[PDB]
């Protein structure tokens, strides 16, 4: 499709101010993050028969709305129960996903596909192009102990998933920079869905 | 090995805690791995805090620093950075955190109990056993499942056969929970006499 | 992307050699992917050496620079951080080989056969062209595994899991050729796929 | 729990084997995690092969059926799934010997030494601590890797600098070998009365 750009970022607050700014240009968003949960409550019934005999608290929480914070234990709490849920949730969630995105390329106007960085439910690369907005961050153990004030356990679970974001760039269309201030940034989404708003992109 | 550590292990979860309250009740201490996860969590809130706070725009901390395990599995839920991320930080503490209370529990010379982690020559090995006829089909037709997904239900029911082996202890989890109940006490009354 | 690449894949090994021996002699071009992924270690033989001489009081160089191929998987089976380098150190070097060469036989317009183990690491290959499983059933069974095979749950688990997993790399096959009748009738089956494909049919 | 357990652990190799060597030739007792894995490899060859064979038209087991470990290393490289039934079928077992083993020595009443597997709240930690300027940065450039080859290598180096915090020996893999030697043997003694 051609009409399809994933916006997704290096820091959640880029992923949204991107979405609140091509909302009001005219544009549309898909939020695959509010697409995923949407999944877990049109199947409480087979997601209850499937996670109960794994706790005694019970998985439905109210006339078939799932408790997300005992399911989100039982995982933690269970590899097994971790694989089962990724793989029943995947299809349905890449297939939700991918249905809309083709109510909207035959509309014919761009749209943005709101993502999360390490989204899991495919390989959406191949489906249009990607938008990430990166702040590069400093790779140096030492000076994150020392910033943001860690323990190495800590300051080493931030940097690998920094590494990790950066690797993911290689996957990236456009990249925009986000190292300078709020309405500085603001600005650059502005310029960016213009360029995609005449065929430039 | 370590004297008085005691593996509990089940095919099904409300055998395991049915087994693990009866010893309770008699006396006998446990340990749990998912509380010891639970309390890590906590015991871990601020640090968790910045470390997972640039994948939410929520606040992870509820009130007085403790923290939301809501959204913890939400920001978790369907990413594979934030899951990797979390595990490789938890999974250590959690661990050393059930060595070092075994040690302390083996010292006081009475039989206890450890649930195994679900994320062993190091004592004796009950398996609370229900039978199943060990097979893909009849879990993706039971239970309504995917191929991957009953696998992973399969693996988990061949782990516990490979333990039949050497269990010092079997319990069948039979159809009569009455019966099963007092298989628990039996045994646990065999453990006592040692 | 291109037209005339076929991914020769097999769920046991001889179906894939057999495929290959009868699409070299009915004439067509293959290239192995294990062969390239070979190839790889000894072009790299000496930055090889660099990188993971640290791990062992051995040596990789065998003689003039090779590599020992013996040490470096004792050392990736004996070390998690060797593994890991050497899956990086390997990846886009597969890949880009493996690239090069499938670019120069779809320009030379006749069809062609990437031979290619079933879960081969270096990129995700089915958006280059067509995928051909050589699919052999199996009793996904325990039980009838340790009878059968004769071995023990252990081993068993191991056996189940594989298959289990090679049945779900089928939902990316284009053209699956059964193979669960005897040598004879298999070797016919790839002359009808490898004739359809011939005729630009398929 | 078992008092003559000595975990040791190192930056470079070489700091592991010299100490380990030391060790051995003062009266001591050692475990090691790639010996352990080698003999279960060649315990289990037939089985390995009926697994494997499906995966290689190679015969996999030499004469006096052994395990071929240069074909298996052939089958494995490069194919996500035979490592990860290889490693799913040999490191339980290659941990339960680890164990076995450990307890039998600590039985002896004498200090031994574990080297830790690289594929410890049940001893003490020996590190054997060569320093590093832990950047990323200097890992790519100085060792000529990747952004993700460097992460798996400061990783390795982040763990050991974890085990500096509460290690029982720290012994710096100098600038002088002959010296480093000298630094292994007091320890060693340090350890042989207490």
């Amino acid at each position: 499709m051609k009409n399809a750009f994933f916006v997704t970022a290096s820091i959640a607050c880029g992923k949204s101010t991107f979405i609140e700014i091509a909302n009001s240009l005219g544009f549309k968003s898909i939020s695959a993050d509010k697409i995923a949960h949407k999944i877990l409550d049109e199947n409480a019934l087979e997601l209850e028969k499937i996670f109960s005999p794994f706790s005694l608290k019970n998985l439905l929480k109210k006339e078939k709305k799932i408790d997300r914070k005992i399911l989100g234990e039982i995982v933690f709490n269970n590899k097994e129960a971790k694989k089962i849920l990724e793989n029943f949730t995947h299809p349905k969630i890449r297939a939700k996903i991918l249905e809309q995105m083709q109510i909207l390329d035959k509309e014919n106007k761009a749209f943005f596909v709101e993502i999360p960085l390490f989204f899991e439910s495919g390989a959406y690369e191949n489906l249009g192009k990607v938008i990430v907005i990166y702040t590069p961050k400093e790779l140096s153990l030492k000076r994150i102990m020392q910033r943001d004030k860690l323990s190495l356990e800590a300051a080493k679970a931030r940097l690998d998933s920094q590494i990790d974001i950066e690797e993911k760039l290689k996957k990236a269309d456009f990249i925009i920079k986000n190292t300078n201030s709020y309405a500085d940034f603001r600005q650059e989404c502005v310029k960016v869905i213009q360029e995609i708003s005449k065929g430039n992109m």
